[PDB]
């Protein structure tokens, strides 16, 4: 099947590949039959670590989106073992490079995960999918957010447990939980609940568990920092930049 000049290729997630007869160019198609929403968010966004949106054409409606030929960040950790620390680094500088970017203009994405961070053909990291995202600050102002969303393992406690809750800090903690499993190949919670058993031991500091273990004490600092059950004393952007982990030269 094929929409105007592009032809469908592949699945990619629905999600084709679309690549156009006559300039042979590829792209990401997305097929949908909260949209509008999507749409609107999409033309707001210009970073080179966000997937890039091209435009839109209702018939199913159309999404025309950056192709990443690298696939998931997802693919690039392995099961148990994580990635090596210098590659974990540099994926999470261009991370919060997108997401520093978003929440400077008001957007939150709300479902940070290797799934949704996509690699191109130089590796490089955009953050894909805002079929979640909200925005959490329009005219300077700065708005609550209620309702639940994202993934259990890599959401923050507060949403699960709060009426509402800042936006910032729940994709901070999710940018946590993303570095934990490219330095360590696993997550640690099904979820941050108090009545998961995984999650209390991380409170009480018993770092000699998995995954804490298989992690190296630099970035383990960092992940104490963001990984803090008070979603004001957690650590913000600005100074997870000052981290010395983050900092530190590696390779
Ligand atoms: C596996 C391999 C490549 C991919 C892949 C490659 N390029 C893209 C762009 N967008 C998406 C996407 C997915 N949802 N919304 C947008 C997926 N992509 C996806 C999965």
């Amino acid at each position: 099947p094929f929409v105007e000049d592009w032809d469908l290729v592949q699945t990619l997630g629905e999600v084709q590949l679309a690549v156009n007869r006559v300039t042979e160019e590829a792209v990401a198609v997305k097929i949908v039959d909260n949209i509008k929403k999507e749409i609107c968010i999409n033309k707001m966004l210009n970073h080179e670590n966000v997937v890039k949106f091209y435009g839109h054409r209702r018939e199913i409606q159309y999404l025309f989106l950056e192709y990443c030929s690298g696939g998931e960040l997802f693919d690039r950790i392995e099961p148990d073992i994580g990635m090596p620390e210098p590659d974990a680094q540099r994926f999470f500088h261009q991370l919060m490079a997108g997401v520093v970017y978003l929440h400077g203009i008001g957007i939150t994405h709300r479902d940070i995960k290797p799934e949704n961070l996509l690699l191109d053909e130089r590796d490089n990291l955009k953050i894909s999918d805002f079929g979640l995202a909200t925005v959490f600050r329009y005219n300077n102002r700065e708005r609550l957010l209620n309702k639940m969303c994202g993934t259990l393992p890599y959401v923050a406690p507060e949403l699960l447990k709060r009426r509402e809750f800042h936006a910032e800090p729940v994709d901070v903690w999710s940018c946590g939980i993303v570095l934990t499993a490219m330095l360590a190949g696993e997550l640690p919670w099904d979820q941050p609940s108090d009545s998961c058993q995984e999650y209390s031991d991380w409170k009480e500091k018993k770092t000699y568990l998995n995954p804490w273990k298989k992690i190296d004490s630099a970035p383990l600092a960092l992940l104490h920092k963001i990984l803090v059950e008070n979603p004001s004393a957690r650590i913000t952007i600005p100074d997870i930049k000052k981290d010395r982990w983050y900092n530190k030269p590696l390779k």
